[PDB]
């Protein structure tokens, strides 16, 4: 996260690490058993990572738990990014506590202009290298469709949304991919894809996760 704040520890606590021995992308916990990221963050022998705030120390309200399995979107194309979401089960249902917190699933697509929350462990520095130890947290807003198109055009499908600021300086960058987007207490987006981090006119891209919800609804309730 560029440009964004330290979120205090357990503050955004359905926030996830994904970590096959070092941490490599951000996830969300819908319920006990289920966290939701981006396809695109796929990978074999995944451990959940719950109730972090620095990741490199155990401070005492972690729980590190295995994937049973993991579900890419039938559709994501790895070419576009086009439905960059994926479901992982894990082994154990978590132990929810004020901690560890799950999100809701949103009921309609969220307004241009909306302020969200955006947070992950990533990258810090547009031009440059800047890895954090402990969650970084950044507020922005939807963006209207047609400047995010005009930004990247024949780039955005009716599955992504723009969310930040066209001045650059603030936005998510790469660690962050999988990680939330919450506006009004729904997981509205999955940190996706962006041109370089926190560049005049290149926003941040992300999945549009209330054209989801059925799919995950009827995935999590048939595994
Ligand atoms: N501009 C951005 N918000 C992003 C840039 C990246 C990059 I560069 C890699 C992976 C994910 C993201 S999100
Ligand atoms: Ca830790």
């Amino acid at each position: 996260i560029v440009g964004g704040y330290t979120c205090g520890a357990n503050t955004v606590p359905y926030q996830v690490s994904l970590n096959s021995g070092y941490h490599f992308c951000g996830g969300s916990l819908i319920n006990s058993q289920w966290v939701v990221s981006a396809a695109h963050c796929y990978k074999s022998g995944i451990q959940v990572r719950l109730g972090e705030d620095n990741i490199n120390v155990v401070e005492g309200n972690e729980q590190f738990i295995s994937a049973s399995k993991s579900i890419v979107h039938p559709s994501y194309n790895s070419n576009t990014l086009n439905n960059d979401i994926m479901l992982i089960k894990l082994k154990s249902a978590a132990s929810l506590n004020s901690r560890v917190a799950s999100i809701s699933l949103p009921t309609s697509c969220a307004s241009a202009g909306t302020q969200c929350l955006i947070s992950g462990w990533g990258n810090t520095k547009s031009s440059g290298t800047s890895y954090p130890d402990v969650l970084k947290c950044l507020k922005a807003p939807i963006l209207s469709d047609s400047s995010c198109k005009s930004a990247y055009p024949g780039q955005i499908t009716s599955n992504m949304f723009c969310a930040g600021y066209l001045e650059g300086g603030k936005d998510s960058c790469q660690g962050d991919s999988g990680g939330p987007v919450v506006c009004s207490g729904k997981l509205q987006g999955i940190v996706s894809w962006g041109s370089g981090c926190a560049q005049k006119n290149k926003p941040g891209v992300y999945t549009k996760v209330c054209n989801y919800v059925s799919w995950i609804k009827q995935t999590i309730a048939s595994n």
